[PDB]
């Protein structure tokens, strides 16, 4: 009794803070999954307050250009600006145990690190964002199709509420299993215009989406800044969009755990080394 | 010429004053090509001299496993060698060829440094397993020869490369086989049947090789010869380097670099286009070179 008997049933999008082997199976089966309450209530709140001054000084472009910057604010310096982010959120033992199932291989330590820490605020009346796979960031990955390894996953977390009206993210569950991975336009995608989305949540819930999954922010209302926190995580062989080890000051890196140092590139795992030695030695982190 | 003798595979040779289109054509055909005088004999001799203290402090590891042992590997070339940072990495032919491999229209430099490794193969050192350098990026073989390029190496003779002292063994045209497997008995059907050719070179010569080319260091069967190489390993901007150069190379040395050299070492970003434009290795919407103060 999930849809009225006889109706078309829409692509499946499971919801779940229980077993990691559990959430991981929903990820594998569908390409994405929701984690209701991924960051605590006040945590999501103290976080949003802490980055709000930074958001306040980001001007809004009104361009009708088609870009992803048309009335959408984006801001990446979350570690610099938010103590609760760098002290609490990125230390979710849930994140890591999930990242460990997507990415790490046995006896090789952490096969993952951060790509980005982005706060995305869809301004009211913002055109719906182009449909895309995140792994289009790494242009050849689509050419490996659904059988290729995972390159990227997003812990996409709501900051203000996510509604059909304010432009929450439209997901396409199961698009990680399509036979050919393509750009999503009328020229390159045959299914263009027939692609059945599902809008994605309340402040603190996150959805865990594969980089193979087609998606996009929808159209935005008259006075609702729809604000989100994207934890982009990639495998250790890939380069981050943000140069976090050169902008996050050494002070904050000294306060991080070994594993979070590895996420921001203040520590190696043999990639990102220093002539046969961990880069951590040279940085005065023993 | 040899005498109905079997003629082994051809490794094409060009002087460093040839058309970058002529050299790249060879690279595209065979997957590897020798560039003679890539570095001048005076430049390489100063380089060898400037890194030689660091090389002598490096213990030769001998092991009871015949392991990629008895090979010295040193990567702090920028810190240790003015010739390297002031002249060698400013090779225009090197950047001409990288652009033809990596750089898309309208996205600036599509490449950067993976590594800068002095590789000195010691007397008696055993040969290296046959491998492709793109095995570093483990999904890459699965795209086969149609896959884009992830990596190229400018592998320079610092001291002479001879068949006896362990000059690299290469397989021209292995970037074109229909299936890219690891080269072992389990997965490779040609295992044991693969014909290689050595990179015979004088100091300052180099070969340029695709990550798709099967190759391995040869056995050093001499008693005197420490066979010294300089490997300039260059990858796509989207891939992680093996060296964290921006974190170990001093900022004092960063400020002295040309802007394309800063990009190579991650002191400066490059802009990638997907409708959307994105700084790769950037700082919250701006080139990382602002926060660092490099203009
Ligand atoms: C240029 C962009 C790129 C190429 C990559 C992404 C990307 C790093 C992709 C992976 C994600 O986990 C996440 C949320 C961290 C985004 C953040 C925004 C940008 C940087 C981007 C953007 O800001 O557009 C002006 C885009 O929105 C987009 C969709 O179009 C892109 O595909
Ligand atoms: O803002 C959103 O809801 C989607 C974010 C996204 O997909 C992107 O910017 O790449
Ligand atoms: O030293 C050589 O000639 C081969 C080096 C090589 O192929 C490698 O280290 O990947
Ligand atoms: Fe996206
Ligand atoms: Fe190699």
């Amino acid at each position: 009794g999930l849809v009225p008997r006889g109706s078309h049933m829409p692509p499946r999008l499971q919801r779940f803070t229980a077993s990691a082997d559990e959430i991981f199976a929903a990820f594998q089966e569908d390409g994405c999954v929701v984690i209701e309450g991924f960051i605590s209530p006040e945590q999501v709140a103290r976080f949003s307050q802490e980055v709000d001054p930074a958001m306040e000084k980001i001007p809004v472009e009104v361009t009708n250009n088609g870009n992803s910057n048309d009335r959408t604010k984006r801001f990446s310096k979350c570690v610099i600006a938010s103590p609760t982010f760098r002290n609490e959120i990125i230390e979710s033992d849930l994140m890591h145990e999930l990242c460990d199932r997507v990415f790490s291989k046995p006896g090789e330590g952490m096969g993952y690190h951060f790509n980005d820490n982005m706060v995305i605020e869809v301004q009211p009346g913002a055109p719906a964002q182009r449909l895309h796979r995140d792994q289009e960031l790494y242009p050849w990955w689509n050419s490996m199709g659904p059988a290729g390894p995972e390159c990227l996953i997003n812990f996409f977390c709501a900051v203000t509420p996510f509604t059909e009206e304010n432009g929450a993210t439209r997901l396409v569950p199961g698009s990680h299993l399509w036979p050919e991975f393509t750009q999503i336009n009328e020229r390159d995608c045959p299914q263009f215009g027939k692609i059945e989305t599902v809008p994605a949540m309340q402040p603190g819930d996150c959805y865990l989406m594969s980089g193979k999954v087609i998606h996009g922010a929808g159209h935005n209302t008259t006075t609702d800044r729809r604000r989100a926190l994207a934890l982009s995580i990639i495998r250790r062989e890939l380069r981050p969009m943000q140069a976090f080890s050169l902008s996050v000051p050494m002070k904050l890196a000294r306060e991080m755990s070994e594993r979070s140092q590895t996420m921001f590139g203040f520590r190696s795992s043999h990639f990102w080394g220093n002539d046969g030695k961990d880069i951590a030695h040279h940085l005065g982190l023993i």
